[PDB]
């Protein structure tokens, strides 16, 4: 998991990360970015493609836009590769405050049944929440993105 | 290189491209997919990204669409992987008709200065050519694609 990696691979996750979120969040694009950790995510997840890609902003960006066919689901990030695209987690049950979304029930989901985390971009504000464990944190200013980011990761 | 994999990985990647093809050629979306073969690439190109990722169809799509960050330039086909996307050739000096742009004379360059064997798409008029030892050969009807890029990989 991440805690495992070396210091440059988690520092280059993270920069990758914080770029392609800067730009879905600022152009309003929907997006889901799953980070794997100590649980498994393969047997949680249905359908979508397995691209196994160094982990790069531009590709993550290229992802979700709406004339891409992998826009549609959640992202699947192992170590530092973009492992699966457009693949479905089982929602939560739990219902949100209006302002949330299905990608927000998704991600709830899949935090509720693993130890991953979870970066959502809201396709009709460019609000950015980071998911684990069925709790939701706001990254309101992206500036500390990074920070925040690497915190979850390492708890 | 492509000779030296199994005949069913040469299937699955061929299909891949086909579908990709199909889709790019259709919509007008212009791309530029290289297939290293015996003489390695990697002095040859400038900038793009590594991504090494698998071929698919759908990621193909993603990485030449419209507001992709990587649909400027080419990709490079190593093997069974993705090696690098929207990475630029030293274009081929020579002139060519007004039907062709700067994709065509960037495939021309590269396919003159190594055995590669490059895919490209026309923006303009979606017309499909294969560029191989600085000779274009066009592929006006796309259900041939899989059997004349098959053969060009292979002789
Ligand atoms: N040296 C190169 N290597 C790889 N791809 C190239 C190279 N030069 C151009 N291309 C591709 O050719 C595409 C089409 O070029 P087009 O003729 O439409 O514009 P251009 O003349 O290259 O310059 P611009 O669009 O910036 O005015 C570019 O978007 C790029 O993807
Ligand atoms: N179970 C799920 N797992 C992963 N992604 C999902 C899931 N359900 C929906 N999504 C994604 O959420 C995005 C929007 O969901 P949608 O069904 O349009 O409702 P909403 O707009 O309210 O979120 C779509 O891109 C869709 O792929």
């Amino acid at each position: 998991s991440f805690v495992d990696l070396g210091i440059s691979t988690q520092r280059k996750i993270v920069y990758e990360l914080y770029f392609a979120v800067k730009y879905l969040s600022k152009n309003k694009v929907g997006a889901i970015i799953t980070l794997q950790r100590n649980i498994l995510l393969d047997s949680l997840r249905t359908d979508g493609v397995k691209i196994d890609s160094l982990i790069n902003s531009s590709l993550l960006i290229a992802i979700f836009q709406k004339s891409s066919p992998l826009h549609d689901g959640a992202v699947i990030i192992v170590d530092d590769r973009i492992l699966y695209a457009s693949t479905y987690f089982s929602v939560s049950e739990s219902t949100l405050e209006d302002r949330y979304g299905a990608r927000h029930r998704a991600a709830l989901g899949i935090s509720e049944v693993s130890d991953s985390i979870t970066v959502v971009v809201s396709e009709q504000s460019g609000e950015v929440v980071i998911v684990r464990d069925a709790n939701f944190f706001k990254v309101t200013n992206l500036e500390t993105f990074t920070e925040v980011l690497t915190k979850e990761l390492n708890s």
